[PDB]
C-alpha cells in the first residue's frame, strides 16, 4: 500500500549515494554499507558480528566519522522528506484534503441536538493561536527550510505518468543537483546559537510556510463552510494568530536579555515590511481597475480619481518603505527621529487594503477582490505589524527577589520574607496607589535590573507586539499580583495577560484554590476585564511525578477552573505547553483536543508547538493547511461535542494509578541512588548541555524537561514518557478490575488518549539499543539497574497491549505505525555510531587530552539527525 | 487528433463568457453570439441574415463598440495560448523536445562525406543573433507577457489525469481570477508608445522567456552533442547574442534622437544589474563551500580563505549595487563621479564567476559548478553588462545631407553634388587624415546635428553596448565610408561594424558590385578586420517589386556576395531583414534557412525578428528554446549540407518569372491610378497612421514596408504578400512547361520554398471578408478593382496547388494549417466589427465632427486583435 513511499525513499537514497561517490570516493559509502549490515546481523543474534561492528567502529579513523555520521543522516532526512511528500500527496494520505474539515462539520449537521444557530455561534467563536518555540537541536549555521520546498517540488512533479521523457530527466538533473548542494553545503554551528538566530529561524517559517498555508486554510475553510453549512465567515473574521518565544522566554536562559528582546522586536516589525512590500507591490500592479464607489473616490480624491486603488497602495508601499527605512537604522544602533507615515499598527494596514475591497466588491469585481487582496487582507489580521507577537517568560522568583530588593532599599522591610497575606497586601496597596514606588536613580544588582529592563521593553513597544506574560513556577496569587505591579511600575498603558504557568504536580492540585482567591479580590477582577489565560506545564509536571499523576492532575486542574470562571463569567483560556498527547499532531491530537475536559476550548486553542516538530506540522505550507485544518475541526467538536463526564468509580482508579505511578517512577528518580550515575553514563545528557545545542543552557530536579526528554530519547529508552504508567496499571489488574480499565478505555476519551500515548512511545523506543548503549559507556555494576528498567517496559507492554486487546503497538493508526517503521530503519546506525563518538569524546576529556573537534562535529549530527529522526517522544 | 487543443479552447471560452456574465450583464454576451451566428450564415451564402448583420451591427450604441471588440479580442487571445500551450505540450507537438536536435545531429553521423573532425568544427563555428525589434500594434499600457506565463502554468498542471479533486478545483480558481484580471484591467493606450516604452517591453521579454530560456536551450545543446557526437562545447563557448533596434532604429523616425538612445542605453545597463543582482544572490548563499584550489585561494587570500566562493561573490554584489546606485542617478538626470567598482565590460562578471566555476569544478564539485553558476555565466556572454547591444540604423541620405553641410560650411564645396567619384575621393583622403574636420564651434541644422550627436553617443557609450550600424537606403560606396568618417570625427576608439542596407530591386543587384569595389579599396579593407555585414530588406524590395521578383533578387545577390568574399578572404555575415520565408518561425523557417545560397551561413545567423512575432518565437521560456534549437539544427545542416546548385534552365524561368511578376505587380501599384484610392478606403492604412500605434509613423512609394503589409492584412486581402506570383506562374504554364516548375519544386529548396509562403498567405486571406470591406467603405466605382483582385488570387491558388501537386492549401503542414483554421474562425467577427467600426470613424470626420473616444479605442483593439491572430504575413 506504501510502495510509491518505498520507491521514492529508494531512489532518493540512490541519487545521494551517487552524490557521494563522486564527493569523496566510495570508501566512505562501503562503511556506510558495513555498518548498516553489521548493525542488522548483531540485532538478529548473531553475536559473531556483534563483536565484528565493534571493532569496525573502532577502526574509524577522526576523518572519517563526520563523512560517515553525515551518509547516515542524509539518508535519513530523505527518508523524512519522502515521508513528508506521502502524507500531503493526494495518491498518498491526502493531509492537506479540505475533506478533514468537511468531515467535521457533515457530522455536526447529523446531529439532532445541534441547530444550525448554535453551531453558527460556534464557528463565530473559533480561535487559534500558535507559539513557535526555539528547535533545540538545529545545528546547520543557516536555515534550509526554502530548500526542503523545493525537493518537494520535485517530488510533485515527478509523481505523474503521461510524463514525458526529456521532462523526467529535466527534473532529476535539478534534483541531483539539491541533494549534492546538501551534501556540500554544510555548516555544523561552531558556536551556540543566539537568541536572534533562533528569531531569524522563525522568521523563515513564517515566509516559506506560513504566508502562504494560512490564507490557503482560511481559504478552503470557507469554502468548506458554504458548501455544508450554507454560509462563509465576514471578511474581518481571521481566527488565526502566530506568537513566538523566540527573544521572549528568558526562563532559565540569561543570554534572553531586555536588549535582544528590544533587538528582536525591531527585527520582526522589519522583516514584517519586507513581506508586506512584496504583497503590495504586486496590488499596485494588479489593481489599475478606474470605476470605484463614491466613499474610495473620497479617499483618493482629486490625483486619485484616475487610479483610485492604484493610488492607496502607493501611499502604502511609500508608508512601508519608510518604517522599514527606520528600522534599519534603528537596527543599526542609530537613533533618528521616526517619519511621518511610521506603521505601528495593523490597523493602519488594514484601513486602505480593506476599503479597496469594499468598493472592488461593490463595483461588481469580486473575482478580483477575494484574489490576491484576500490574502494580504488575512495576513495583515494573523501577522500584521509585528509580524509575529511574542510572549515574555521569566520565573516567580525572579520577580520575588526584584521586589525584596525594592522594598529593602527603600526601607519598608523585606517582601521575600513575608507571608503570602502580606505580600497581598502590600501589593493590592501599591496596585491601587498613585504615588510611584520605583526609585528614579537607583542602581539595583544586575538580575533585578534585568526583571525591571525588561518590563521596560513592554512599557515601550507599540501596543501588540507583546502578547502574553508568562510565569513560571506560578504556585501563590502574590505570583501573580507581583508581575501586575511591576508592569504598572513600568509604565504599561494597557490591559496585559499574566498568566501563571503550573508546571508541577503540587502546584497544579493548587492551582483551583490560587485562581479562586484571585478572582475573590474585586480589584483584580476589574484588571483582566472577564479574561484570564493559564498555562498548563504538563513536561515539567511529569518530570516531577511521572506522566500518569501528571495526566490525571492536569485534567482535574483543567476542569476545576473551567467550572470555577464560568461561575465567575470570566472567559478562560488554557495554554498548553509543549509535548503531550496534545503535541503528537495530525490525527492523534485532533483526538487528544477532543478528549480534555467539557469547556476546554471555548476560550479558544493556545498551544505552544516545539521546535522539533515545527517541519512536521508547518514545513510546508500544505502540511502547514492540514495542520490548522484539523485543530478546527477538533475546536468545534470539542465546543459542540463535549466528552462524557466520567463515572466516580473510574476517577477512584485514576487516583489510585496517579499514586502507585508517582511512587514507582520517584522510586528511580529520586530515591534510588544509583539513578543518577547511570543517567549520566547511559545518556548523552552531559553533552547535551555542553555541546552548541540551542540558547538556554546538579541533580535531576535541577535539569530541564527537554533534555530530561531528549537525553532519553537518544539512547532511545524514552524511560520520562513511561517509567510508572505501565506498572500502576499492572497492579490494578491484579485486582480484576481489568474489565473496569478496559471499560474506561473505551468510553472515556481522556483514558484511550493516554494509552494511545504510551503505544506511539513504546513503538519508538528500541531495547535493544538501549541494552548497547550500557555495554558501551556504562559500568558493569550499573548493568542490573539498565537491565530492570528494560525488563519494566516488556512488561509494561503486555499490559497497555492487553487493556487495548490489540496485538501488535498502535494498530488503530496503520500510516504512523509504518512511518515509524521507516524511521527506526534509518535512525538505527545513527545510535550505532553515537555510542562510538561519545565513547571517545568521554575518554579524551578522562585522559585529560583536549577534545576533537571531528568527533565533537560528528556527535552533533548524531544527536540532530536521532532527533529527527524520533520527533515527538513526550 | 486536436482534441486536447478543442476541449482547452472550449474550457477557456466558459471561463471567459462566465467572468463576462458578472462584470456587465449577460446582454454583451448575447451581443458577440448573436454577431458570431449572424457573421456564420452570412458566409453561408444566407443573402437574408447578411441584412441582419449588418442592421445589428449599426444598432450598437458607442457603449457597446468596447466591450463587444473586447470580448472577441479575448476569445481569440485564449484560442492563442491554448494554441502555444499545445505547441511546447508533450502530448501535443512538443516543441521544446530535445529531439528537434538529436534529430539533426544523427542525420549527419550517417553521412559517409562527412567526417567527425569536420562536424566538430561547425559545431565550434555556430553563431546565433538574434534582434529583437518594436511591436507595431502593442495597445496595452504595460506589458502582460508575465501573465501569459502563469496561465500557461495553470494549464500545464491542469494537463494531466490522476490529478486530485480538490487539486483540480484549486487550479481552476487561480485560472478565474487570472481571467478575470485580463477583463477588469485592460489600459489601452491613450497616447503613442516612446522609444523608451518599446525598450522597456523588450526587457520584459528577456526576464520573463529569455533569461531561463537560454540557459535551458544551451544545457539541452551540450546534453545532445555529448550523447550524439561524444562531446560537450567548452564552458566559455555560448553562440548566442540578443541584440534589440529599440532606442537604436531612428529610420523615418524622429522621435528617436540621441538624448532618447543615450536613456535607453543607461536603461539597459540599469535592467542587466537588477537581473544580476537577483543571480548573484542565489550564489551568496549556496556558494558556501569551504575547499577551494590554491588559486583562487589566493584572489582571496587573507579574510576570504573562510569562505573562497562566498567572498568574491560579495564583492560582486557590492560591485553590482554600485553600478546600479550611478545608473539611478544618471537615470534622472544627475552627474555625479562615476564610482570605483563600476562595471561597464562583461569581463569584469565573468572574471570572478569563471574562476569560481574552475576551482569547484577541480576540488570535486562539477554538479554544484554547472548548476546555477553555469547559467550566469551564459546569461553574462549573452546579454551581460549592457544586456542586451543594440544597432544604430539610419538612412544614407541624412549622412549625405549632414556632410554636404559640413563641406559647405567649411568653403571645401558642396559633397551633395559631387558625382560618386569625387565623394569617394575627399573620403578616402579624410579617412586618413590627422586633421580634425569637424568644427569646434559649430551651429547645424537641426537634422545635422542629430545625425553628429548620435555618432557621439556610440563613441561615449561603452565599448560592447552597440553591436553595429545599419545604413538604410544603401546605394553606393561613398554610401558606407560617409559612416566611417563620421565615426572617425566622433572619436570612436574601435572597430565598429558598419552594415549597408539593400532595400530595393536595383539596389540588390547593384549590392555585389558596390561591395566589389569597396573591397577594391585597400584602406577599407584594413578598416573591417576581414569581416563585412550586409543587410538584406526583403520587406521594402517585395514592396517594390512584388514577392517573386524580390526573391530571386535576393537569391542571387546573396550568392554573389558570398562568392566575392570568399574569394577575398572576408567572412561575410548577411542579416536578414523582418518578414521573408525566413521570419515564418517554426519548420518553415528551419527549411527556409537551409534552402538559402551555399555558404550563407558559414558566417552565422542573424536575423531581426519581428515585434508581432516576439510572443510566439520567444513567448515563453519553453517555445524560446523551441526556436533557438530550430535554428541551431537548421545552421548545422545548412553548413554541412547545402543545396544543390539550380541548373541552367531554371534560373531562365526565375529570370522570366521575376519580369513577368514584377510587370504584374507595379502594374496595379503603379500604373493603375485607380489603385492609391481604392487602397485607402478597403483597408485601414490611414488610420494605422493616425492612431497612437508604435513610435515611428504621400504615395505608395512613399508608405513604410510594415504599414503596407498590415494594412491588407486588416482587411484580409494579403495583396503584398502575392500580387504577381500566381500570375506569373500562370503565363510559364502556357508554354508547357509545367513541368520544368513541378521539377523545381521538388529538387530546388529555394523555389519549393517560396510556393510555400504562398500557400500560407493564401490560407489566411478571406475573400468572403476582403469583399465585405469594398460593400462597406469602398465606392461603387471602385468595386470593379476589387473584384478583379479577389479573381486573381482565386486563379492564382488553382496555378499554385497544380505546380504542388496537392488538393488544399499547405498539406505538408497539418498542424499550422490547423493552427490557422483555429485563428481564422476567432480572427473573424473582429473583420466584421471593424468594418462598422471604420464607418463610423470616417463618417464623423467627414462629418466634420470631434472622433469619438469609443469609437477610436474600439478600433485599437481589432486592428491589433486582428494582427495577433493572423501572425507573419508578409
Ligand atoms: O511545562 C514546562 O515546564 C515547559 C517546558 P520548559 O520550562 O523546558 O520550556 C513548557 Cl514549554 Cl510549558
Ligand atoms: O527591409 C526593410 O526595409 C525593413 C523594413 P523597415 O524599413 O519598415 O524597418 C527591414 Cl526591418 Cl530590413
Ligand atoms: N507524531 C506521531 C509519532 C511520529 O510520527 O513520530 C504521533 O505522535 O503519534
Ligand atoms: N507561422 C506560420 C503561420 C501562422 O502560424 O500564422 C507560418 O509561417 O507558416
Ligand atoms: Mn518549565
Ligand atoms: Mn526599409
Amino acid at each position: 500500500q506504501y510502495s510509491a513511499l518505498r520507491s521514492n525513499v529508494s531512489m532518493l537514497g540512490k541519487v545521494l549515494g551517487e552524490t557521494i561517490k563522486d564527493a569523496l570516493g566510495e570508501h566512505i559509502l562501503e562503511r556506510v554499507e558495513t555498518i548498516r549490515k553489521l548493525s542488522k546481523s548483531s540485532r538478529a543474534g548473531n553475536d559473531a558480528n556483534r563483536q565484528e561492528l565493534l571493532t569496525t567502529l573502532q577502526n574509524l579513523s577522526n576523518d572519517e566519522l563526520l563523512p560517515v555520521a553525515r551518509a547516515f543522516s542524509q539518508f535519513l532526512n530523505l527518508a523524512n522528506t519522502a515521508e513528508q511528500y506521502h502524507s500531503i500527496s493526494p495518491k498518498g494520505e491526502a493531509a492537506s484534503n479540505p475533506e478533514v474539515i468537511a468531515r467535521t462539520l457533515r457530522k455536526l449537521k447529523n446531529q439532532p441536538e445541534l441547530s444550525e444557530d448554535t453551531i453558527k455561534k460556534a464557528v463565530e467563536s473559533l480561535s487559534l493561536e500558535l507559539v513557535l518555540t526555539a528547535h533545540p537541536t538545529e545545528i546547520t549555521r543557516r536555515t534550509l527550510i526554502h530548500k526542503m520546498v523545493e525537493v518537494n517540488a520535485c517530488l510533485k512533479q515527478l509523481d505523474n505518468k503521461d510524463i514525458a521523457d526529456y521532462e523526467h530527466n529535466q527534473l532529476m538533473r535539478r534534483l541531483r543537483q539539491l541533494i549534492a548542494q546538501s551534501w556540500h553545503t554544510d555548516e555544523i554551528r561552531k558556536l551556540r546559537p543566539s537568541p536572534v538566530d533562533e528569531a531569524k529561524w522563525g522568521f523563515a517559517v513564517v515566509e516559506n510556510s506560513l504566508w502562504q498555508g494560512v490564507p490557503n486554510y482560511l481559504r478552503e475553510l470557507n469554502e468548506q463552510l458554504e458548501e455544508n453549512l450554507g454560509y462563509k465567515l465576514p471578511v474581518e473574521f481571521v481566527p488565526v494568530r502566530f506568537t513566538s518565544w523566540m527573544g521572549g522566554d528568558r526562563d532559565g536562559n540569561p543570554n534572553v536579555t531586555a536588549d535582544i528582546t528590544r533587538h528582536v522586536l525591531l527585527l520582526s516589525r522589519w522583516k514584517a515590511t519586507d513581506l508586506f512590500l512584496k504583497d503590495i507591490q504586486v496590488l499596485v500592479s494588479e489593481l489599475s481597475m478606474v470605476e470605484a464607489t463614491p466613499e474610495l473616490l473620497a479617499l483618493v480624491g482629486e490625483e486619485g480619481a484616475a487610479e483610485p486603488y492604484r493610488y492607496l497602495m502607493k501611499n502604502l508601499r511609500s508608508r512601508l518603505m519608510a518604517t522599514q527605512a527606520w528600522l534599519e537604522a534603528r537596527l543599526k544602533g542609530e537613533e533618528l527621529p521616526k517619519p511621518e507615515g511610521l506603521l505601528t499598527q495593523n490597523e493602519e494596514l488594514w484601513e486602505p487594503l480593506y476599503a479597496c475591497y469594499q468598493s472592488l466588491q461593490a463595483c461588481g469585481m469580486g473575482i478580483i477582490a477575494n484574489g490576491d487582496l484576500l490574502d494580504t487582507l488575512r495576513r495583515v489580521k494573523c501577522f500584521g505589524v509585528p509580524l509575529v507577537r511574542i510572549d515574555i517568560r521569566q520565573e516567580s522568583t525572579r520577580h520575588t527577589e526584584a521586589l525584596g530588593e525594592l522594598t529593602r532599599y527603600l526601607g519598608i522591610g523585606d517582601y521575600e520574607s513575608w507571608s503570602e497575606a502580606d505580600k497581598q497586601a502590600f501589593l493590592i496597596r501599591e496596585l491601587n496607589s498613585k504615588r510611584p514606588l520605583l526609585p528614579r536613580n537607583w542602581q539595583p544588582s544586575a538580575e533585578t535590573r534585568e526583571v525591571l529592563d525588561t518590563c521596560q521593553v513592554i512599557a515601550e513597544a507599540p501596543q501588540g507586539s507583546i502578547a502574553a506574560y508568562v510565569i513560571s513556577m506560578a504556585k501563590t496569587p502574590s505570583d501573580v499580583l507581583a508581575v501586575h505591579l511591576l508592569l504598572k511600575e513600568a509604565g504599561i498603558g494597557f490591559a496585559m495577560p499574566v498568566a501563571p504557568l503550573f508546571e508541577t504536580l503540587d502546584d497544579l492540585n493548587n492551582a483551583n484554590d490560587v485562581m479562586t482567591q484571585l478572582l475573590n479580590i474585586d480589584w483584580y477582577r476589574g484588571l483582566i476585564q472577564g479574561k484570564q489565560m493559564v498555562m498548563i506545564g504538563y513536561s515539567d509536571s511529569a518530570k516531577d511525578a511521572g506522566v500518569m499523576a501528571a495526566s490525571w492532575a492536569q485534567y482535574q486542574a483543567q476542569d476545576a477552573l473551567i467550572k470555577t470562571c464560568e461561575k465567575a463569567g470570566i472567559e478562560l483560556t488554557l495554554f498548553h505547553g509543549r509535548g503531550g498527547s496534545i503535541g503528537r499532531g495530525g490525527a492523534p491530537a485532533h483526538a487528544a483536543l477532543l478528549s480534555q475536559p467539557p469547556g476546554s476550548l471555548k476560550g479558544g486553542l493556545r498551544v505552544t508547538e516545539q521546535g522539533e516538530m515545527i517541519r512536521f506540522k508547518y514545513g510546508l505550507p500544505e502540511i502547514t493547511v492540514s495542520s490548522l485544518s484539523l485543530y478546527t475541526g477538533a475546536i468545534l467538536e470539542a465546543n459542540l461535542l463535549p466528552p462524557p463526564e466520567p463515572k466516580e468509580s473510574w476517577r477512584r482508579i485514576m487516583d489510585e494509578l496517579s499514586v502507585i505511578s508517582c511512587d514507582v517512577y520517584r522510586g528511580y528518580v529520586r530515591e534510588n541512588k544509583d539513578f543518577v550515575p547511570y543517567f549520566r553514563s547511559a545518556t548523552p545528557e552531559q553533552e547535551l548541555g555542553k555541546l552548541p545545542l540551542g540558547s538556554r543552557p546538579g541533580g535531576v530536579e535541577s535539569l530541564r524537561a527537554i533534555p530530561w526528554i531528549f537525553a532519553w530519547t537518544q539512547n532511545r529508552l524514552m524511560l520520562p514518557a513511561w517509567l510508572g504508567a505501565g506498572t500502576a496499571l499492572q497492579k490494578v489488574v491484579e485486582d480484576g478490575k481489568q474489565s473496569e480499565l478496559e471499560a474506561m478505555c473505551r468510553d472515556w476519551p481522556f483514558f484511550s488518549t493516554r494509552l494511545g500515548m504510551l503505544e506511539m512511545v513504546f513503538a519508538k523506543a528500541d531495547l535493544w539499543l538501549a541494552e548497547y548503549y550500557d555495554q558501551r559507556l556504562v559500568d558493569k555494576a550499573l548493568w542490573p539497574l539498565g537491565k530492570e528498567l528494560r525488563n519494566l517496559q516488556e512488561e509494561d507492554i503486555k499490559v497497555v497491549l492487553a487493556i487495548a486487546n490489540d496485538s501488535h503497538l498502535m494498530a488503530d493508526l496503520p500510516w504512523i505505525a509504518e512511518s515509524i517503521q521507516l524511521r527506526n530503519i534509518y535512525t538505527d546506525p545513527l545510535n550505532v555510531l553515537q555510542a562510538e563518538l561519545l565513547h571517545r569524546s568521554r575518554q579524551a576529556e578522562k585522559e585529560g587530552q583536549e577534545p576533537d573537534p571531528r568527533v565533537e562535529q560528528a556527535l552533533m549530527v548524531t544527536i540532530a539527525g536521532i532527533a529527527a529522526g524520533m520527533r515527538n517522544t513526550g
